[PDB]
């Protein structure tokens, strides 16, 4: 967009880069692996007629600030970049849609700091619990999970995902679509530009190292989560070849506010991409509502 | 059985516990992970009606030794181990039987030393050059390969897998099964004697570690293999949570001798717990009832 600026804020100790379109009520686009604010390309100058749209890069990717070290990549700082990003820009409280990883952290801060999330909308991302409590007893999920396995082996994914010109990387998303043209070869130079980024590989595979390595899998016991207690809509592409759909299953069980579920039964992981039209309209009528 | 009985002997600098039942033509059965000979409970005493039955414990399972490092479950060592136990019985050659695993050891025994395997009978293990070369271009063959990656990890695994009286383990066979009660009670009593045995889990994972790292997945160099010159049967059970169809179909380059494939379509990795007749009659009209 000719609309579209680019930002540079100080939040939880990190500068994060976002970009911006719009005025109004502040709504929070957050992406996740192996993806950037540029997943959202789409979305951003739609919801930017009606809202203050903002997508950061989450911690460690693209031009946001990436630490080193697998410690700080555990989701609680991840959500506390988020909280801290809402305080940067000067609201009390956010819109918070959160694809994939960005919507694990949205969970998790929604869950902990109610306070800043008027409401929440998931795409294609498992509660923490339900990841946590299922996985070990579905095996769909851990034949799906291979991946998060292999990442877990430190310096190898690294290279194997960025030999060939990320080569891996490229199969993944296409292979995960569902039809396997969905990016151009212009959107491809933007996505390699960003995998680039001197330690964004290594900073994004931390996510799985910090949040989901096998004590966590294969834990025997449930963890302590919070209610949900604002209203959530959730956008599930069914046909994920990353998520089964023993993970998205009641939801309600998690939140104690008002929730909607809309499946997408012939999209994938990327339902933001494959119908960005009826993403945008559910969105929209679903903040609209109140 | 009461005419099994069980044998240890010193083959390749390791001591191998094994059992043996029947008299006649060398026969060897090899398990594979996360069995030890007992799967073989159910052949055992019908093929030694006919064979000289010998099922033994691999390097790292139960009653046999187990070395300490991950170099020491190279596939290379593992084939000289049952070489060392063929000769160590007393025959210039064996029928090998082998699954998983054992399967793979299997190959690779008979490839590197075709004079010391009569015939050759697989279940549900893929030729190692099959599965060096096709897994990482197979997205189902990762996705069933999700332990695998798991496996790699120091410690941790040995950890999940144990905890709880092997509760992870107990499970992870049943969700591969497609029949009921192949584990009774008493099986899974003895299953978690032989699992519990000191070093043996860190052993077991250690074929992973040393034959199946991410290294070796995902190597864009084609493996030296040789052809297959006993004539080979293979049976495979469609079914299969671990291995895809994708791993077992063309075999055209690897095997000269004759070959023969038996697929079973409504049994799983464990076709020999689940239709155990069916498969001993196939391996008995394959050795002993052959063609040329
Ligand atoms: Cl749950
Ligand atoms: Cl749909
Ligand atoms: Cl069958």
């Amino acid at each position: 967009n000719e609309m579209l600026k680019h930002e540079y804020v100080k939040v939880n100790g990190i500068k994060m880069h976002y970009v911006t379109q719009g005025k109004g009520k502040l709504l929070l686009l957050l992406h996740g692996f192996p993806d950037f604010w540029y997943v959202w390309r789409f979305q951003i100058p739609a919801l930017a007629k009606h809202f203050r749209v903002v997508a950061p890069d989450l911690r460690g990717y693209n031009e946001t600030d990436k630490p080193e070290g697998v410690e700080n990549y555990r989701l609680d700082l991840l959500a506390k970049d988020i909280l801290g990003l809402i305080k940067a820009l000067g609201e009390e409280h956010a819109v918070v849609v959160g694809h994939d990883w960005g919507g694990i952290i949205s969970w998790t801060l929604t869950a902990f700091n109610p306070q800043a999330v008027e409401k929440l909308v998931i795409l294609n991302a498992p509660h923490p619990k339900a990841y946590m409590t299922r996985t070990k007893n579905s095996l769909r999920q851990l034949q799906k999970s291979w991946y998060v396995f292999f990442f877990q082996v430190a310096n190898i994914p690294e290279k194997i995902l960025s030999r060939n010109e990320f080569a891996f990387l490229k199969n993944m998303l296409i292979q995960s679509f569902v039809r396997r043209d969905l990016l151009t070869e212009e959107d491809l130079r933007i996505y390699v530009d960003a995998w680039s980024k001197s330690g964004a590989l290594t900073s994004a595979l931390n996510y799985y190292r910090a949040n989901l390595n096998p004590d966590i899998i294969f834990s025997e016991k449930t963890v302590v989560f919070p209610k949900i207690k604002v209203p959530t809509l959730v956008i599930w592409g069914e046909k994920d070849v990353a998520i089964s759909k023993d993970l998205i299953v009641n939801m309600e069980d998690f939140i104690e506010a008002p929730y909607s579920i809309k499946y997408f039964p012939e999209c994938g992981h990327w339902v933001q991409l494959e119908e960005p039209e009826l993403v945008r309209k559910h969105i929209e009528e679903f903040i609209l509502k109140s």
